[PDB]
């Protein structure tokens, strides 16, 4: 025959997390040496003008959802608030939950342009590093 | 497998996040007078020949923000030059007008920032400047 | 959280361009106010401040000398031209190595002329003494 | 807003002279060749019959106030003293300060008529040159 | 620009005399000691043999105009009247107003020669002192 | 600073008479009544006994110089000629010009004594009136 | 104008020269008047003064005795020569210490002679008696 679809994953209305699923996420900087990161940023900047290459990773201690995407090609004219919404849609965080982002331990203002934040805060490797979190540090 | 760069964000008009909570308060409201006067005193002692400007956006204006509001302006700079410093900091395109206000007046372009400071400095030693995309 | 620190990050700049789109317009004093208002004003101020010459001091249009937002000067009658000139200098923060010139009726008043005497001969029909300053004699 | 009047200069501890306001003082004679000057004095004689045309300039070394007027059309019937008072009014020299005038380096008597002083002391170019000072700069 | 001539003194309400204009000249005899005066007159006689050396000053109480010349080298053949006209022309006294002169408080006749007046009235110091006035006081 | 002597009058092309110098040009007799004149001559007779009191005035039609002295106290022994020289010197008439004197409209001889002239011609008031002139009437 | 004062300023002086140009015609009576006029005059006198001798009395030319302007003398007929001589002496004011002489036709008339008798003998054809006076006897 053929298997039928059944809505049977009711759970005990708390769904426990698997006790032994060992996925070992690392920081972007730790996975790639500096020279590789700089070559990549130069290549992306050349290939995508008017785009800010953002490495966006989750704060270590925050239970805000993760996602497998950390590379964001942000149009230079986007505001901080707009980029934050891009992240929200990507991780599918419901609007009632706050989201915060950090560039070097500071909360960028909503109406600042990503290009300006980049101009001030880009890494020596050419990327803009952004941490996102569900709680203010 | 490494993650690929994708030009997938350019996709209409871009809505603002509904719950991204930054303080967004005025400098004077965040710090008491005595702390502010102490700061301006120290900066005057630390950076001679510099005008310490607290530069903030007018609340009702949709001109971009930036995270810098403390500006150490060389005393010989003109108003117009300082305005350009603000523009480049917030990256306002040149086709868009920018205005600044000291005591609710548009200071002249060719005035020296040192003279504007001498006339308009706050009781706490700072020069408070508001920037805007409009002049209402 | 962390307070913004002061950075001396503007002085090191290679250049300092003037802003290309800061649309402030400086009007002539006479052009902003009708005659009868200005005459009423000069009378009112003269009455309120005896022993004072009320001067409207504005920058010559073609001069790149610094401007300033003060143009109403309540000058002691006993001051000389030179002393008043120094008052203007200090107000606009023009460094002393830079020459400064002023004009009443498009003529350069001599130092040690008294402002009271300059006023006696050159006061406007509206009661103010109009003085133009410039960094380049014209 | 509109700019308000403030009496903010009267309370100054001092009032220095400007260190770089360069006025180029030139004697009237040095500014014009003899031809222009004689032509002018003649024109004035024809146009202003009962008037003595006086070029009145400050003695260089004197601390008396200056003024930008140096051409004085003095009615001929005026005495020296009356003309001197005209100078005082024009430069606003306070009465407690003496003032001196000189024609050909001499102090004319107060009751001489300007017409007579002109008759004897007029320049070859038709003008009467008188220098004023706050002291006797020829004694 | 260039200063223009203005007939701006003639319209004045009044014409007061200056309140602090100094008189550096008293009577000729009192300003110089006798020996200097006699030496001077001798010098003039040597240099000018056909000249009467006159010290001519205004009477004290007279409002007739003054003049700065008090030394007159009068030709000996001049009449009193001719010398009187010389004084009138020097001080610019209009002909409609009378002029009088005095030697030793007396009016010399209009047709006496100045040499004769000198011969009788010369001072001990060699000069002839003449007082002029607009009225007959003595 | 002292006024210098300048020969600035002799140069002149002409020398006009003053148009308004009003000095009385009148005769001694018209200025004083007979009583005052006789009183004066009597006082003089007492005060100067050996002196002849002469009132010497110019003929009015004559252009000869005047002088302010008209009272002459003449030594009794002087001749007419000597007295004439006294008049000439007082008025400074140059010798090349003739001089005449008249007593009662007659030319007295140069060698008569003034005392004799007085004896014959004295006025009723006690004076001797003498007219001098540059012309002979 | 104060009254001229009397001054004894002539007698003082050291010399008293005669005027160098006082030209009075010295002329004898006969030379000035023709015989007809003289005779006519003497006849008029003879009718008008019948008891008077008409004498023309003039000074001798070379004599330094004083002159006088009277030369016509109407002499009382009873006068002696000497009395008439005294009349001459007093008219010319010759002091008595000095001698006086008179001449009729170059001869000295006696003192006690009557003038009428001298006239009878010496009268001119023109009717006058001519007498010359002098300080010497020629």
């Amino acid at each position: 025959p053929e298997e039928s679809w059944e809505d049977d994953i009711a759970g005990q209305r708390t769904f426990p997390e698997d006790p032994n699923y060992p996925v070992m996420k690392s920081t972007f900087k730790s996975e790639y040496p500096f020279e590789k990161r700089k070559a990549e940023s130069e290549r992306i900047a050349d290939r995508f003008p008017n785009r800010i290459p953002v490495i966006c990773e989750k704060a270590e201690k925050s239970d805000i959802p993760e996602i497998d995407k950390r590379k964001y090609l942000v149009p230079a004219d986007l505001t901080v608030g707009q980029f934050v919404y891009v992240i929200r849609k990507r991780i599918m965080l419901p609007p009632e939950k706050a989201i915060f982002i950090f560039v070097n331990d500071t909360l960028p203002p909503t109406a600042a342009l990503m290009s300006a934040i980049y101009q001030e805060h880009k890494d020596k490797d050419g990327f803009l590093y952004v941490t996102y979190s569900g709680e203010n540090t």
